[PDB]
């Protein structure tokens, strides 16, 4: 017998789920993926629940300042965010150490403003936590409780936890494949070659992005095939793919995302307002989402701002991954204009182009040249200059994608590890403490 108790309130809103409120406590009865079923001990109710808005019974996941599974980098995310302020803190799995924990605490620096800072949480054997050996802790909990009395070391002394608002809630279990009738498309939001995307609703209570595909050359089920495979290679920073329409023509339904198109957003007001260090954030984001295709042997095939979406909070997603593949000169590789070979190296030139999209707010790549001109200009070795508020390193990441020789440029998985820690010499992830 297993007990499970809720993180979050949750309001249920399909046939057999249940509406449940933080600190209720349930049975489960089944692990069938994203949804469990569970007896309430609250109402005696026998149901559906997301897996994800609720943990075992005083396992870590229930304490409020706990955060399984968080890298490092998105904890100095999340506590950045608004809604946090000096001394907001959390404790998590520690990336680079298995089976450790670790402290991050939001600081604030004269000559650098608002920073996180991580320590190492220490355990060996005996069972109990310290951050320097002249202070032990039985527990985590009494840990957090002396550091919020007074910072005896740290940088800064903890307030209260990390802020955070509810999981997305999980998609309807067993509905890949919905009919038309469930979706209402509410208003159209772009229109091309190709099909449309339309603002929807899913059976009264999801919001939904829909893209509605022309009928092409491109088969039914052999479109369908593509989509299947897509739907597994989930990752944060691709867009969440969550049902299909299997009857012509296509319907795609894809989690909505607030802020629309990255290109978008960057000449948006909101857009204008953003400093380099979140410019080079959204940068690092696509990188961790490409590093993600590349380990697993894909290629995007377009790649720029226009098929990136932000959502509310500034998540940056990739959109239309594996869409390129059953269907822009400037974002494209020369191999690829010419012999038409794509791999992730070509894919790496575009996001050089995405990158410097992103730091000159969405302005066209090549401004003032049209597409035969620019073919022969790359030809002749030329490349964009560098723009004004761009810093040089980050120039230098660009000219590195765009390396005439594909073989030659970096890997995602490099470009995203320098970005992510832009700022910060390595020697200084983590604060060393006497
Ligand atoms: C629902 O499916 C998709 C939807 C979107 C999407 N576009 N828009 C805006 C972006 C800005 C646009 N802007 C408006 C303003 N504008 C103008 C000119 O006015 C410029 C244009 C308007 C539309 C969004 N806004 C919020 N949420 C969204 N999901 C979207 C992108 C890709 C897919 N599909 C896939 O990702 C996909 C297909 C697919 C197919 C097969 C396999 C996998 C597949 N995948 C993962
Ligand atoms: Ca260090």
């Amino acid at each position: 017998r297993i007990i499970v108790v809720a993180l979050y309130d949750y309001e249920a809103i399909h046939h057999e789920d249940l509406s449940f409120q933080k600190g209720d406590q349930m049975v489960v009865l089944e692990e069938s993926g994203e949804w469990w079923k569970a007896r309430s001990l609250a109402t005696r109710k026998e149901g559906y629940i997301p897996s994800n808005y609720v943990a075992r019974v005083d396992s870590l996941e229930t304490e409020e300042w706990f955060f399984k599974g968080i890298s490092r980098k998105d904890a100095e995310r999340q506590l950045l965010a608004p809604g946090n302020m000096l001394g907001s803190f959390m404790i998590r799995d520690s990336e680079t150490t298995k089976g450790s924990y670790s402290l991050s605490v939001r600081d604030y620096d004269p000559r650098q403003g608002d920073t996180v800072k991580h320590y190492k949480i220490r355990t060996l054997d005996n069972g109990g936590f310290y951050i320097s050996p002249r202070s032990t802790f039985s527990t985590l909990q009494e840990l957090v409780d002396h550091y919020k009395k007074g910072n005896d070391g740290l940088c800064q002394k903890l307030s209260v936890p990390c802020m955070s608002s509810k999981p997305q809630k999980p998609w309807e279990k067993d509905a890949w494949e919905i009919p038309r009738e469930s979706l209402k498309l509410e208003k159209k939001l772009g229109a091309g070659q190709f099909g449309e995307v339309w603002m929807a609703t899913y059976n009264k209570h999801t919001k939904v992005a829909v893209k509605t595909m022309k009928p092409g050359s491109m088969s039914v089920e052999a479109f369908l095939a593509e989509a299947n495979v897509m739907k597994t290679l989930q990752h944060d920073k691709l867009v969440k793919l969550h049902a299909v329409v299997t009857k012509e023509p296509i319907y795609i339904i894809t989690e909505f995302m607030a802020k629309g198109s990255l290109l978008d957003f960057l000449k948006s007001d909101e857009g204008s307002k953003q400093p380099l260090p979140k410019l080079i954030d959204f940068s690092a984001q696509i990188a961790e989402g490409m590093a993600f295709i590349e380990q697993r042997n894909y290629i995007h095939r377009d790649l720029r701002a226009a098929n990136i979406l932000v959502s509310a909070s500034l998540v940056c997603k990739i959109a239309d991954f594996g869409l390129a593949r059953v269907i822009p000169i400037k974002w494209t590789a020369p191999e690829a204009i010419n012999f038409g070979s794509f791999t992730i190296k070509s894919d790496v030139w575009s996001f050089g182009i995405l990158l410097m999209e992103i730091v000159t707010y969405g302005r066209i790549p090549y401004p003032g040249m049209s597409n035969p001109e620019v073919i022969r200009a790359l030809e002749r070795g030329y490349r964009m200059p560098r723009p004004e508020n761009c810093p040089e390193e980050l120039y230098n990441i660009m000219m590195r994608c765009w390396k005439n020789r594909p073989e030659e440029r970096p890997t995602f998985e490099y470009i995203q590890s320098v970005l992510d820690d832009f700022y910060t010499a390595t020697e200084s992830q983590y604060e060393e403490i006497p």
